[PDB]
């Protein structure tokens, strides 16, 4: 069971073991448990009783994830495999995933100062340098989702990371992500850095409507054929047009006229900039 990455080629015997006695869990989390090794840690489990290709799968994820070296990509503090259940310890990431956290602390009565734009474009920002790193390394990350990404905290010293490489774990029909995937994935099952930049504007989307689901209303088989028809979302409630039109560039039909990350960064930047930009209000949910 081999890895290759940026130039190297890793086994499971290179991971990290941590002593199984080092380690205490705290409490659930959602299986994921905040645990102690005191550098606190977060804690995948692997079900003892599932099959010897999930466990493959289990620690292939935890190879992919350790050799990743950047800030918006989860740590891999360690594993603990010489024990059952195994173990896989990743950085711990207190606010959550980010469509929770979206959805969870949306503006509101209670409090209209919840978030704010500028809030927005920097998880967007965050989940980009992210995307960029990967691309740069010709990884195919294949779910960039809310759902996939981790905040460190619910603060607004907040850092967004990818958290999730399980769809790239498999690869390396009713559960396909289609809400997220570009035509030539759908259709063709081709796959290449021009897939992440749509799925990233499916992402934009999902922050700027405040942890929306895509294309609400319509089902998966729904959105594949609204999509190759040339169908695209309309933009979020309150989103400003400089922010909308990333998305729909990300959403060109031909892979050649999406833009790379580098570009995507820069656009977003460019919105972070712009006062009437980030002094736009986001909705209040009543």
């Amino acid at each position: 069971p081999n890895y290759c990455f940026a130039g190297k080629t890793s086994s499971i015997s290179d991971l990290k073991e941590v002593p199984r006695k080092n380690i205490t869990l705290i409490r659930g989390l959602g299986e994921v448990y905040e645990g102690q090794v005191p550098l606190q840690v977060a804690v995948k489990t692997l079900p003892e009783v599932y099959s010897e290709q999930d466990e493959l799968d289990f620690l292939m994820e935890a190879l992919i994830i350790s050799k990743f070296n950047h800030q918006n990509i989860v740590r891999c503090i360690g594993v603990s495999l010489q024990s059952l259940p195994r173990f896989i310890l990743l950085e711990l990431m207190a606010g959550g995933d980010l469509k929770s956290f979206l959805r969870e602390t949306r503006p509101r009565p209670s409090q209209p100062s919840s978030l704010a734009m500028l809030d927005l474009l920097h998880v967007a920002r965050d989940i980009a340098c992210g995307c960029q790193y990967l691309e740069e390394n010709h990884f195919i990350h294949r779910d960039i989702a809310a759902r996939n990404c981790l905040l460190t905290c619910p603060g607004p010293g907040r850092v967004a990371k990818i958290g999730d490489f399980g769809m790239a774990r498999d690869i390396y029909c009713a559960m396909l992500p289609v809400k997220w995937m570009p035509p030539e994935a759908f259709m063709e099952g081709i796959f290449t850095s021009k897939t992440d930049t749509w799925s990233f504007g499916v992402l934009l989307w999902e922050i700027f409507s405040l942890g929306y689901m895509p294309y609400p209303s319509k089902s998966n088989q729904e959105v594949l054929e609204f999509v190759t028809s040339g169908g695209r979302m309309d933009p979020p409630k309150n989103c400003p047009g400089p922010v909308y039109r990333i998305m729909t560039q990300c959403w060109q039909h031909q892979p050649e006229d999406r833009p790379n990350f580098a570009i995507i960064l820069e656009r977003i930047e460019y919105c972070t900039q712009d006062p009437d930009v980030i002094n736009t209000a986001l909705p209040i949910e009543y």
